């Protein structure tokens, strides 16, 4: 649909940032109101710094992830400078909170919970045959409830034969990255999966980052021999044996994002 009967734009005026969130190569983030009183996120795009396209493109898909436990679009400005306004979380990244007086203080009740908010996130990108290929602590947003949302869907793709693959020269994030997306650059759910298995150890660290002292070729030369990340400070081995799961070696092998939530919420009221 074109912008004049896009329901999802919006007049500029009807915005006004607030308080700027965050400065980047491609734009800024503000906190800004709607309409005077509904609190939104704008994020805008530096003019130039990259393809209006491509800028878009981000929007365009969430459209088509609609749901609870997955960050909203709530709506476009398609002039220049272009707005892509969504709803607002009032605790930011998870592993920024993780690291807050109140987050410190979350017992493994609660640090279960979260990623158990997470997983029914990726369960409902799972069934509609998206991938997200950015799962981090860094990508998850939390509420003024404490309730946790699937965010930044920059990298996320459609789904039909399987798997998404990459272009030739692409890097990503090595750590949390599944190895056959680093080494052949094919992307499944099976992928996200993996990462899912990084964020874990996000939470239950408070945000450290994943394996402690070593560099990536370190890490990569860990993997290939059979080993896994070491058990984290304080990680009840029941997650831990999850985190497992999330890193088998074939990507048939790892578990449903599905089986994952209904595993984690028995772990949570067990608690
Ligand atoms: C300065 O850190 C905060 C971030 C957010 N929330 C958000 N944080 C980041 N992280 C940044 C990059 C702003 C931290 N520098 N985002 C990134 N994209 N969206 C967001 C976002 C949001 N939608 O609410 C909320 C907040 O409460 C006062 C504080």
């Amino acid at each position: 649909k074109p912008w004049w009967e896009d329901e999802w734009e919006v007049p500029r005026e009807t915005l006004k940032l607030v308080e700027r969130l965050g400065a980047g190569q491609f734009g800024e983030v503000w906190m800004g109101y709607y309409n005077g009183h509904t609190k939104v996120a704008v994020k805008s795009l530096k003019q130039g710094s990259m393809s209006p396209d491509a800028f878009l493109a981000e929007a365009n898909l969430m459209k088509q992830l609609q749901h609870q436990r997955l960050v909203r679009l709530y709506a476009v400005v398609t002039q220049e400078p272009i707005y892509i306004i969504t709803e607002y979380m009032e605790n930011g990244s998870l592993v920024d909170f993780l690291k807050t007086p109140s987050g410190i203080k979350l017992t493994i009740n609660k640090l279960l919970d979260m990623a158990a908010q997470i997983a029914e996130g990726m369960a409902f990108i799972e069934e509609r045959n998206y991938i997200h290929r950015d799962l981090r602590a860094a990508n998850i947003l939390v509420s003024d409830t404490l309730s946790c949302k699937i965010a930044d869907f920059g990298l996320a793709r459609l789904i039909e034969d399987n798997e998404y693959t990459a272009r030739e020269g692409a890097k990503f994030p090595i750590k949390w990255t599944a190895p056959e997306a680093i080494n052949y650059g094919t992307f499944t759910i099976k992928s996200d999966v993996w990462s899912f298995g990084i964020l874990l150890t996000e939470i239950v660290t408070h945000g450290r980052i994943p394996y402690p002292g070593m560099t990536n070729p370190e890490v990569i030369q860990n993997l290939e021999r059979g080993y896994r990340m070491v058990r984290p400070d304080n990680c009840p081995e029941e997650l831990y044996q999850l985190m497992r799961l999330c890193w088998k070696e074939r990507p048939e092998d790892r578990p449903t994002f599905d089986y994952l939530r209904s595993v984690l919420e028995d772990f949570f009221t067990a608690t």
